[PDB]
């Protein structure tokens, strides 16, 4: 396809798989800090699941790339977090991540095509 606005409602499917993921539990909504009260001493830019999905529906991603950047800063801040390796939270995110990445691949390659496209001449 070279439809370059495909890849929004591809975002939408799979932030909707992603809910579905009992491993997306920890990432869903902005990090408390009552349980966590020096977590701004580790994470310079919080984001969560929900951010990432209010972000995409007020129309403030131009590109599934800037999508991708803010899911990667999710898994990046739970391992800056993890005090081990052997914690279960690090494990759902290694789960998580992996399957975002297999269903991200298809929707960067597409978008990328489609503007070569538009561009073609
Ligand atoms: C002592 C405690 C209270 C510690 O917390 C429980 C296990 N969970 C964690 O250690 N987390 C830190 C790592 N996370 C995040 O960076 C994160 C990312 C996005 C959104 C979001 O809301 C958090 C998730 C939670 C066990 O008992």
């Amino acid at each position: 396809s070279y439809d370059i606005q495909a890849w929004k409602k591809q975002c939408e499917e799979l932030l909707n798989l992603i809910f579905q993921c009992e491993d997306s539990e920890p990432f869903r909504q902005p990090v408390d800090l009552l349980e966590y009260p020096d977590y701004r001493d580790i994470i310079d830019t919080p984001m969560d699941f929900a951010t990432v999905r209010e972000t995409l529906e007020a129309g403030n991603y131009e590109s599934p790339m800037e999508l991708c950047k803010d899911v990667r800063l999710i898994f990046s801040n739970s391992k800056a977090y993890t005090p081990s390796k052997r914690s279960r939270i690090y494990s759902m995110s290694l789960r998580l991540s992996a399957f975002f990445e297999e269903h991200i691949s298809s929707v960067l390659s597409d978008y990328k095509s489609a503007l070569r496209f538009h561009k073609r001449n």
